[PDB]
């Protein structure tokens, strides 16, 4: 079992829940 | 089992739930 | 079992819950 | 549910942008 | 639920941006 | 639930930005 | 509406025996 | 609304026996 | 609303026996 | 305008929401 | 305007919300 | 405007919220 | 009774009972 | 009774009972 | 009774009962 | 890597969720 | 790596959540 | 690495959450 997760973001306004 | 997930985003406004 | 998680962000305003 | 990625949502949502 | 990534949400949400 | 990453949310949320 | 009866439910609801 | 009855529920609700 | 009855619940609620 | 509302429940075991 | 509201519940075991 | 509200519950065991 | 009412609403998203 | 009422509302998101 | 009322509201997000 | 899981339920009325 | 898990429930009325 | 877990419940009315 192995997970390799990459999440890259960029922006003037960044929102998330 | 192996996961290789890449998520790249860019924008003036970025929203997500 | 192994997890390799990388989360990189950049922005003028960054919000999260 | 083994070795699995799960994302769920349930309700009343409202998004403006 | 073994070796698993879980994200859940349940309710009344409101997002402005 | 073993070897697992869990994130949960439940309620009334309001986000302005 | 002036004279009203309002009743709302929103989310993950369970009723078990 | 002027004369009202309001009743709201929002979230993860459980009723078990 | 002027004459009102308001009743709200929001969160993780449990009722068990 | 009258509102005549009646709810009745009976049983050895009851779960209500 | 009258509101005549009645709720009745009876049982050996009860769970209510 | 009158509000005539009545709630009655009876049982060997009760859980209420 | 006598009811004289005026309502003006403006918005991207609107909900009215 | 006599009711004289005025309401003005403005916003990206609005909820009114 | 006699009711004379005025309401003015402005905002990105609004909730009114 | 070895795992042994046993889950066992017995009754007149049963609910698994 | 070795694991042993046992879960065992018995009754007239049962609820697992 | 070795683990032994035992969970055991018995009764007329049972709730596991």
């Amino acid at each position: 079992g192995l997970f390799d997760i990459v999440k890259k973001i960029a922006g003037h306004i960044v929102s998330s829940i």
